[PDB]
């Protein structure tokens, strides 16, 4: 609805940044609302649950199982490793990893879960194959957040970021499995999950993935709907803003209202 652009336009001017933002039909893709929609934002976090898709087109394929264990050291991990910090001596399996990637944005499995699929080059190249020629992944956490202004070194837009996602939860691109594995990562998410879920009614259906990276950038990826089941897919991104954390929060959550008073 116009009404949300609105918000998208006064959240750019109180941010003082770039905002890109997209709504998607999750039934038909159709855009049903979008501002800067093909603009490059960096994905920082949002990349995660791409990451997780191509870790499940694996085991689709046969070449990677989720109960298989992975061991690392003290100096793989990276700034901010919430849960693989605590299993250096244990190692924890593709699926805790991918658990830990998704629903807690662990950094380290991320690294570790890239290394499994070839690298962000492998990355690159899995995104291409399924139609999004414009994403890319670069670099290795933590890099790819520095959001260089004017890099696309570890972008997407908020147009190819929500076709993929799409994509990747309706299409046939993974098994019915696979989907309903990667989808059950997102809806568990303990970062931006639980204020949505508490901001938006009961009943209400989300799945999502948020980031935060250097220089005020920000995003995230959600599908949502009424009543237990998504029917709209919609990907926020900014980058540039010097607003206090405070500040952002608000006018993202202001976005949000309009979104869900419009439906
Ligand atoms: Cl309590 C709290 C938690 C997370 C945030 C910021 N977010 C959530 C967020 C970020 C971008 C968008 Cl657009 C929406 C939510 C974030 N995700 N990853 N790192 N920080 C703010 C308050
Ligand atoms: Cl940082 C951040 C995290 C979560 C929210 C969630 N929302 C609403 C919301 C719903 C959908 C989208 Cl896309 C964005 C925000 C909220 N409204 N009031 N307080 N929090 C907002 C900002």
């Amino acid at each position: 609805h116009p009404e949300t652009l609105v918000k998208v336009k006064d959240a750019e001017d109180q941010l003082g940044a770039r905002v890109g933002y997209i709504e998607l039909d999750l039934n038909s893709g159709k855009i049903l609302e979008s501002f800067r929609p093909e603009e490059r934002f960096p994905m920082m976090s949002t990349f995660k649950v791409l990451l997780c898709g191509a870790v499940l087109s694996r085991v689709d394929a046969g070449q990677e199982q989720l109960g298989r264990r992975i061991h690392y050291s003290q100096n793989d991990l990276v700034e901010y490793s919430p849960v693989t910090e605590k299993h250096l001596t244990d190692g924890m399996t593709v699926r805790e990893l991918c658990s830990a990637a998704i629903t807690m944005s662990d950094n380290t499995a991320a690294n570790l879960l890239l290394t499994t699929i070839g690298g962000p080059k492998e990355l690159t190249a899995f995104l291409h194959n399924m139609g999004d020629h414009v994403t890319r992944l670069d670099r290795w956490e933590p890099e790819l957040n520095e959001a260089i202004p004017n890099d696309e070194r570890d972008t997407t837009t908020p147009a190819a970021m929500a076709t993929t996602l799409r994509k990747l939860l309706t299409g046939e691109l993974l098994t019915l499995a696979s989907r309903q594995q990667l989808i059950d990562w997102m809806e568990a998410d303990k970062v931006a999950g639980p204020l949505l879920r508490s901001a938006l009614p009961a009943g209400w259906f989300i799945a999502d993935k948020s980031g935060a990276g250097e220089r005020g950038s920000r995003g995230i990826i959600a599908a949502l709907g009424p009543d237990g089941k998504p029917s709209r897919i919609v990907v926020i991104y900014t980058t540039g803003s010097q607003a206090t954390m405070d500040e952002r929060n608000r006018q993202i959550a202001e976005i949000g209202a309009s979104l869900i008073k419009h439906w």
